[PDB]
């Protein structure tokens, strides 16, 4: 039973009104940033004592924030800004959130409804704006519907394939005075007439028939099997069948048990990519089929059946048409199965220990290797280390880069949700805010953020966030005075033309620019540098033990190259497995 | 005559065309953050010896120099970015730059055309977002459209109402080998026609009757007269009327000029408003009508001729009705004007000393006044001693909030593009990264970045731009720790109730956080702290006569109120002229 | 209801736009492709594998083929008055199924539909998607164009027919052989046998008569067909529709006939909407 602040019968205001919906959704945590036009929220927010803000000190991180809080604890993440240059700076956070998936509710301020259109002070037609990139939109006309776009917003955002949800509110509706009706009904009749149904049991015994069948299956693990660890763990020891996981799929199933392939795609595993082009039955569990992990889709999974189970029926056949398809939640599919593959068991008689030696030999010719050049630290390795201090019980958060992909391949992740990183959008500057919402979802939790000197320094500013906020937020952060990706794809295609790519100071060329010790010392945060290997293994035990936040700057050689690389538009046998930039 | 890097029959990348586009149009300086989308951009400007880049540490760093650089020199702003990410960081900066009218040449990468609309790698439909942000955008679907694109894109941003316009560029068109074709004519028949022609002379005649009929005059000139300042100001001698200017305004009309009435509106002197407010003839040159000059359109200028010229014939009778309307470039009707006013000058005996002195009694009771509180610097004194030891020849650029009025208030302009302020958006963190684009097109200039301790932290990735890029950048940091404009609203009309105001760590309450004179020392920029009113002037000498960067962090006392201030929706009876928060 | 139908079936969906594969209901296999290339493929297989497969459903063709004798298309004949069905039953002997026909929208689209046996595809023209009225006429001179050696006949109702009545203009100046098989029945037949089913027979404008002349064939679509020129003429009488149809198919050149039938006659069967198969109505109109 709700206990609201306000009498039944007492008038309150617009933007009182939408505190006590948000309340009303379990809303325990959100990141605003205040302005003229969300004032009136910023003022009720202070009379609930429910709802925590977390100030940010950009709006990017605000919404990036609330990524990481959505992405590490399955709850909808809640950001808010003010009309005009507050609701612009979310734009990166609302695509990257509907690429991703990740329910999220963004409220925006906006001029009062007589001055929409009259570009009025800080006014941009920010539902105009955000329309293709967000799930769903609102425009709230009148107060009385609040409470009934509130709990659509929730609803839109956190059921079916999750993304944002961006409602956006004038100030005159904020500041008028009225009585909520919290019994409304939802007006979604097409979206809920349209939701997935439970599987049917004649496509889950079809796909069961088709495992008996099949000599060489691999399992297709994504993004959609992030609330279905145990269930695919239990489907795993009914058939046997090695895992390979995407970017978004990282520890679904953990990566350091015998069965799994790793990331399979163009940073995969040699022997993930060797597994589903080598197979006769796909099993695709929550994936999209990303050119990132197919390339040429003629040669993609060529010699197999695909079986392909997606909450999005426009994600089933969009780029490769599979033999049996199920539409509905993995979860559920998977509990379908396990039931028929226990009773089944004896029946069936599955056994796939020819394939996986197949698949067991080509891990050991072809496994994820990092060259040590005397005392310089390989960031390959500074990652291992991180996973072995940490027992792999740490939350992860990363840039995009470089350092995202060796983030990627030398963490063993156990549990799904550690792993908090932009993979459709792709955005830098994601990693230092996700760390922050990660860390007040999970506030007795190790949080590392893994990032780039070129991504960390976007969205330094959420330093001061974290000193004010006091959140134990590690920064590995792993320097190569270079956008390295960009870095490493010159080298390899336009023969090492640098084209603005560094990062550091050409004056004085062999200075770790900029000195990013003295970005966390502005912020009062304790930082150390590291550059020699031998002094890597004590200096990342000092920043786990000492308590509050810590920054770790380790000095990388540039050379390096994210290897294995399958090239845009490639097939398997087009993988790179050797060279950098030396 | 033009001289290519490539054979008239020599095949090239589509690449080499658009930058060779580029210097087709006089482009000297751009704003490029690399990207797997735009790589191919890059590696062609790295061919260019005359195309100068500006690497920027975020890209709405780099869309706000491109500002900067336009608002200082009259010419075009281009930046670049990569698909997804990088795209949607330009978002903030071209709805900044449609508000104010800013000409700019937004180029953005796209995946490959047969990509678009697969929810590809880093892949938004980024036309689809800035299509009402924007004065107009592209999608090139053909190598051959090229050259045709770039000239309409820097005709459309640079005439008759100047705004962004963005290039969307696949990747597959920029590796595409062809032959540019530099004579293709543009394809814009329908704005073209609609294009303002010279103003006739019965309308200027009118203007120039109703002149002499009228006894209290008011010169109401805005951002449209940044390219008239000669012309305002002969059109001044020859008729004698006080010049109320808009924050978009500012330095069209000398500030420290006698017959200058400063700003007006919501913020604007009370001399300024009081003229506006008693006055029989309104003459709106360059303006748009905001409701932050108006407040209350029934009783702004309720008993005034209102003569409206404005190049955007949507902008004449928007807010109000004028009498007499010229739809051009109010450069010409200055030029058609002055010789109405100099040939017939006896014949009209023009003389307004009346009315100027009734306006000079009200500028001598209720002057721009600020209080000093012992030795803490008063933020409005600051900036006075920066005019003094500057001798008003410097080039400003502001955040947004306290700070930004105050710079605006208390420093003489004497020529326009002096000014550079998010007015009509009103962005923060637009400071910084505007007096890099400000001080690259003018070297030998005094660029000074009056910030705020919350707008300078949100793009302070910045600073390692200036190091790098070695600009003479200062920065008068006006240090208030709290969010000064959101703080003063909360005094006024909410019982100083903060709201995620304070900028500051609570648990040191009296210590200044952040220290950004450490962000400037991890960017390698000279920095200084300044806290008592004695060493105020030494400290700002010092910067201006160290070479190079240099951040001064001004330490202020948050109390201070913004005065006057005239509420919103309020009329000129309604200016709160005493008052802040102590 | 989709939740009922095909409720026991393993759907397999070829089609050629991936859009329409498992928008309203997901199939166990599906084929994106050309249709027609994969019935060629699989015919291949069923050939080379025929003695392998022994393919009979002789026992699941009986249980339909008694299902077709007791539930087979009925319609009653009261009288003189003449059956709207028969009329087009005879149309289909007279021209031996080989005729090219276009419809409006309503109750005469249906039995167009049911009591013709169309031997090829493209001799049906008819609007289902929208359901437009008035596309019988100008659908049967474009087909008349395209096939001028073809019999084009236009299976339309009053109320279709005279939304784009003039186009009979176009039928004369052009000279096409364009015949009119008017199924008149005074009424919005469609809307009506609806009013009839779930509106207590309330009629809301689908009377398309005079209210004047109650009894009165309005209007004289003879004349229509007299002012551009195209011989016509009513039949009324069940004894005189044979040969008053094979009169408009010998007649050369254009020719309208106006079958005047009774309006209570309803489309049967009818499954309402939403409905299931439980649900079919079999027997009822509007007496
Ligand atoms: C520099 C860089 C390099 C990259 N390289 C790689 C790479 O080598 N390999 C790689 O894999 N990725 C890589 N990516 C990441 C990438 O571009 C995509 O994010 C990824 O390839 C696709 O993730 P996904 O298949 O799990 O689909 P997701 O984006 O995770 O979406 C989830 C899918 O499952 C479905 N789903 C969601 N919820 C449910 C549910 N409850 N039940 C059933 N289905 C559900 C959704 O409809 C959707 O189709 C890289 C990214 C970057 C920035
Ligand atoms: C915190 C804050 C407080 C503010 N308070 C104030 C305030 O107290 N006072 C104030 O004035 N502003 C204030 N503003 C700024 C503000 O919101 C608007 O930018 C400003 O009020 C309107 O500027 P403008 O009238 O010059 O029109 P602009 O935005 O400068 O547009 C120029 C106008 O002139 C026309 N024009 C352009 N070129 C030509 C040409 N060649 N010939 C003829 N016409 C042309 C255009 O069509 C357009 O209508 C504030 C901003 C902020 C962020
Ligand atoms: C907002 C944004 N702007 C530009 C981007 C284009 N990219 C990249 C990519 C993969 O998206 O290329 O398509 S990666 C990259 C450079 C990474 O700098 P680092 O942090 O130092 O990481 P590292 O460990 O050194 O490699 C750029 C510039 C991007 N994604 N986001
Ligand atoms: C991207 C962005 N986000 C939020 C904004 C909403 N606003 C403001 C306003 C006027 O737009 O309110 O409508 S001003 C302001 C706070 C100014 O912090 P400071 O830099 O310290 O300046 P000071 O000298 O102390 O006053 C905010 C939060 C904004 N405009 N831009
Ligand atoms: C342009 C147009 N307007 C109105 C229509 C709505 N409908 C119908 C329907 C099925 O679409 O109802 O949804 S059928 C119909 C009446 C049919 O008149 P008839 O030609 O005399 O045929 P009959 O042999 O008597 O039954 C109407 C009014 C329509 N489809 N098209
Ligand atoms: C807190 O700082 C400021 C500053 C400022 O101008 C200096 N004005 C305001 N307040 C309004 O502008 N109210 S309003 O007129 O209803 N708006 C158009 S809105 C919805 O807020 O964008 N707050
Ligand atoms: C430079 O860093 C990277 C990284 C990376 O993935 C790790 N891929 C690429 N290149 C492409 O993606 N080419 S592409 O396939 O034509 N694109 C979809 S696009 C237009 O570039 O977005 N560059
Ligand atoms: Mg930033
Ligand atoms: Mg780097
Ligand atoms: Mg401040
Ligand atoms: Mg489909
Ligand atoms: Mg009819």
């Amino acid at each position: 039973t709700f206990i609201s602040r306000f009498a039944p019968d007492q008038p309150r205001k617009g933007a009182d009104i939408l505190v006590e919906a948000l309340e009303r959704q379990g809303v325990e945590t959100v990141f605003a940033y205040p302005g003229g036009a969300s004032m009136e929220i910023h003022q009720a927010l202070t009379r609930s004592s429910s709802i925590r803000n977390v100030l940010p000190r950009h709006e990017q991180g605000g919404v990036f924030a609330a990524e990481g809080y959505a992405r590490s604890s399955g709850k909808p993440g809640i950001c808010i800004a003010t009309s005009g240059p507050g609701a612009t700076n979310l734009v990166s956070g609302l695509a990257d959130a509907l690429l991703d998936s990740v329910p999220l509710v963004a409220i925006t301020g906006q001029v009062p409804r007589r001055m929409i259109g009259t570009d009025a002070f800080q006014e941009t037609p920010i539902v105009e704006v955000t329309r293709s990139i967000t799930k769903h939109n609102y425009l709230v006309m009148d107060v009385e519907d609040i409470p009934r776009i509130i709990e659509e917003a929730f609803f839109l955002a956190t059921s079916g394939r999750p993304g944002p949800v961006l409602v956006d509110v004038p100030k005159d509706i904020q500041q008028q005075l009225a009585i909520p009706n919290w019994e409304q009904a939802m007006r979604l009749p097409g979206y809920m007439s349209r939701m997935p149904k439970p599987p049917e049991d004649s496509h889950l015994e079809q796909i069961v028939r088709l495992i008996s069948e099949s000599k060489k299956p691999v399992l297709y693990v994504g993004g959609g099997c992030l609330n279905s660890s145990d269930e695919l763990g239990r489907f795993v020891e009914l058939t046997g069948i090695p895992v390979a996981s995407t970017l978004m799929g990282l520890g679904s199933y953990p990566c350091d048990d015998e069965l799994s392939l790793h990331m399979l795609g163009m940073h995969g595993t040699v022997y993930a990519n060797y597994a589903v082009e080598h197979s006769d039955l796909l099993l695709a569990f929550g994936v999209r089929f990303d050119d990132r992990v197919t390339g040429k889709l003629e040669a993609f999974a060529s010699r197999a059946k695909i079986v392909h189970i997606d909450i999005d029926s426009a994600e089933i056949g969009k780029n490769k048409t599979p033999h049996v398809s199920v539409c509905g939640d993995v979860k559920l599919a998977l509990q379908g199965m396990n039931k028929v593959l226990e009773n089944r068991a004896e029946e069936l008689k599955l056994d796939f220990g020819v394939w996986r030696n197949e698949l067991n030999v080509q891990k050991q010719k072809f496994p994820l290797s990092f060259k040590t050049f005397g005392e310089a630290i390989p960031p390959q390795y500074a990652i291992k280390v991180l996973d072995e201090l940490t027992d792999g019980k740490a939350i992860i958060s990363t840039g995009v880069g470089q350092h995202q992909m060796w983030a990627a391949q030398f963490y063993n992740y156990k549990k799904p949700r550690q792993w908090l990183s932009s993979g459709g959008l792709g955005a830098m500057g994601f990693g230092l805010p996700a760390a922050i919402g990660a860390s007040v979802a999970n506030p007795d939790a190790i949080v590392v953020d893994i990032d780039g000197d070129g991504s960390f320094i976007m969205n330094v500013q959420e330093l001061a966030t974290i000193r004010v906020e006091n959140l134990p937020v590690k920064v590995l952060l792993l320097n190569n005075q270079h956008l390295g990706m960009v870095m490493q794809w010159e080298d390899r295609f336009y023969k090492a033309n640098r084209a603005h790519t560094f990062l550091g100071d050409p004056a004085q060329e062999d200075e770790i620019f900029p000195n990013m010790l003295l970005f966390a010392a502005a912020c009062g945060i304790p930082a150390a540098r590291v550059t020699k290997k031998a002094d890597l293994r004590e200096a990342i035990q000092t920043m786990l033990d000492t308590p509050g936040p810590y920054l770790l700057d380790v000095i990388c050689p540039h050379q390096e190259h994210v290897l294995p690389m399958i090239p845009t538009g490639g097939t398997f046998n087009d993988v790179i497995t050797e060279g950098d930039g030396r």
